[PDB]
């Protein structure tokens, strides 16, 4: 198989962040069909950070998530060419972050390029004061339109007992051609993103869970 | 013993959209418990409309909500007294609507009253051009903030094959005092609103069904 | 002579920012086709406002500019019957403003009817602070779609020595037969609102001067 | 004497527009000090181009500005060292253009090097489907905020009898010491861009005149 029960991941970050240059390297594996997978993020440049890491998390693999009620895999049908994206994400109290990524093949391993542009996060709220405490679980919003796949996404970050809102929009771009694939309907897509370390504000270790799916209510 | 497993609806409805007033009643029945319920709504001012009125139906139930995990329910917590919502919806193509309603009870009937305001939708958009399918199942984020329960979701408006987005953003207030009320924690909504029936845009039939929940997903 | 060169205007506004209530009624006068006009605002309900009235003062008169170049009227055509119009308005550090009015005309006296609507503008903010000086002057560009002029426009809220910039997106609708009226084609009308006096966030005094006009550069 | 009555320019341009990947290269000469310029483009790869040149065309200098009020001219204090700048367009049918662009000098020749992302511009739009009419002339908001020159600005791209709005967020960039430059104050660009020629969706011929100044309004 092209992609296999196991694969293997490197990911290349750099970017700014309020005017903070960084620049960091991931290493790590999952499960493409289980949807499972984890990664170690260590800052190779610009450490510590002067920011909350959990901005620069969901940067870090829509590959990995299991499809159920036989939804197309917009994702995994574009391998071995790879894929792209595009987001911009912004926080309800004035942050934007935008990210451009390529997904290539080598072998067993996925490599993940990833260039990243944040602005406008106030001083003295909860990202440049490092005080933030991971995501809520979400659901994405999937569906197609001119051959590329639209995501929508609301996600909650934690601070303390409250929360801070952001607003996703990603457009997944295909390497491979657009009459050679098969579009997936109109469908969601569950994702957990969970920090399991962090040490020093400087290496990180992420775990994520994504199922592809319809909504579980009844049509009448 | 307030609320019952048979529940009459009353809703009284004015506003603009794009400049074009209208009023409309409607009468609805449902199952709070279950998150199931109907409406029928008649246009009876500014009559044929000349917008889609898919952008009013989720104007149109949050007591209507069936909870799991026991989440505690806000909405039927409230009751008597009752509460209220007021929500901005942005559409992607540059429309803006804004409501405002007030829930309340009498006997066995919830009445609801609202306000709209709709504005800068596109005069060649599926909306002004009353081009729309219906909406898309959707999943809002619900969360606490100082008493009020905040709303949020992505919908997606069915023109032809393809989807025009746009975004919710709701706040619900309670008539009942705080200290006599259990708010919840961080949480979803799944609900699936259709429209069954319309004529002559002045008469249409909905159903809607609404589940609480938490993610499904396996927490590592 | 149904427009004369010396007009009365009075003006009733009501509307709800950041949740604060307020109601001002004006009255003012002017030059229609010199294109002038003054307006003296008080606050009858919800004064002292707790953010600055600038926000509110392009809500307070399309009637009164000065047309060169032989460019139609869109606005003084449409009398005795008048116009409406609706902007939405959209700060760039989080605040939107919704608005719509009547205009009417009994014998000397136009009639502005006002509503409006501003959510999501930061407490820290200038508006919310009450720390803004004034309106830059501006140049909003008109043009004609279907019998409706559209307006755009950037305009800039001074504070300090710096700008906040918003943007304008405004329909004027005429209460007369769009067949009656001579529409204008793409144009620019520059605008230069001033606040001449301002007392306890509850009186104020505008004026205002506009002209419609084409690009001063010349074509090739 | 840096800069002459009568300079060259030479423009190198590459990038994607909906995922259709273009190189060109330009030729040009103009009057930086009367504000008018001329520029003659190549499609070197990527031709015929599957999109309205019109999106590209205000990519092609800022040098060319007649400046009226004694204004100071960010851009010709900015040479010898010279500037950059980088704009977002949004249109109002999707389509979203971002161009980052370098200007240096070597001898009496202006050099611009462009690199450009358009993406979501609708298939069957007017520039997609090649069906544009050239712009109407414009007045660019331009503003001091902290040694950056910020351009804000509304464009109409003619389409048929019709006209498709965008809007411009610019932030210039002088390459040369802030404590060199003399700020300009508050002020407007008028700009008035035409295509006096097309061929073959590969070749394109470009006139264009800019005046800096203040508004014509008197102040009351």
């Amino acid at each position: 198989g092209l992609l296999k029960e196991s694969m293997r991941i490197k990911m290349y970050m750099e970017g700014t962040v309020n005017g903070h240059y960084f620049k960091c390297e991931g290493e790590g594996d999952g499960n493409p069909f289980a949807g499972t997978q984890s990664m170690r993020i260590h800052v190779t440049e610009g450490a510590p950070l002067p920011f909350a890491f959990d901005i620069l998390a969901p940067c870090c693999s829509r590959t990995f998530v299991h499809h159920t009620a036989e939804i197309p895999d917009f994702f995994k049908q574009s391998f071995p060419e790879g894929f792209t994206w595009e987001r911009t994400t912004t926080y309800e109290d004035g942050g934007i972050l935008t990210a451009h990524q390529d997904t290539s093949l080598e072998g067993n391993c996925l490599i993940y390029k990833v260039k990243v542009h944040g602005t406008n996060f106030p001083a003295d709220g909860p990202v440049m004061k490092n005080k933030s405490g991971g995501w809520e679980p979400s659901t994405e919003v999937v569906y197609p339109e001119n051959g590329v796949l639209c995501g929508r996404n609301v996600m909650a970050l934690k601070v303390g007992d409250r929360h801070l809102i952001c607003h996703h929009y990603t457009s997944y771009r295909s390497k491979k051609a657009v009459r050679a694939l098969t579009m997936p309907g109109f469908h969601f897509t569950d994702i957990r993103l969970q920090m399991l370390r962090k040490k020093k504000d400087e290496y990180f270790e992420l775990y994520e869970a994504s199922v592809a799916r319809y909504s579980d209510l009844p049509e009448k």
